[PDB]
């Protein structure tokens, strides 16, 4: 749920996912339409596929459990959703991160009307 992966990507990225991730361009939020701003709203459009791959659960509310190991995120044995909604969050944080270095603050409250047009995954 919303509570794991914020919790991922605050000790991938150091920043709390709301509200640094939650209003981001435009996929990092609840919208997903348009274009991806930059590499981490692409990090954003990706997770969305991941999750609307996973027909048979609920993502966004599902709860799970997940460690760390040798500094690394570790999904562990659970129920075949509870593995695959941590996989796509521990897919999501690590990319957060991995751009971190290209984040600008300027798509940061990105209006949804500015994201039209589909994109495919
Ligand atoms: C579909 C989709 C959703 C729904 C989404 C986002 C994105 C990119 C999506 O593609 C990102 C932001 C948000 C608005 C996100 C995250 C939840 C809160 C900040 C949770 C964090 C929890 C904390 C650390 C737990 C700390 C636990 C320790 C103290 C033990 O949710």
């Amino acid at each position: 749920s919303l509570l794991e992966f914020g919790k991922m990507i605050l000790e991938e990225t150091g920043k709390l996912a709301i509200p640094s991730y939650s209003s981001y361009g435009c996929y990092c939020g609840w919208g997903g339409k348009g274009t991806p701003k930059d590499a981490t709203d692409r990090c954003c459009f990706v997770h969305d596929c991941c999750y609307g791959n996973l027909p048979d659960c609920n993502p966004k509310s599902d709860r799970y459990k997940y460690k760390r190991v040798n500094g690394a995120i570790v999904c562990e044995k659970g129920t075949s959703c509870e593995n695959r909604i941590c996989e796509c969050d521990k897919a999501a944080a690590i990319c957060f991160r991995q751009n971190l270095n290209t984040y600008s603050k300027k798509y940061m409250l990105y209006p949804d009307f500015l994201c039209k047009g589909e994109l495919k995954c």
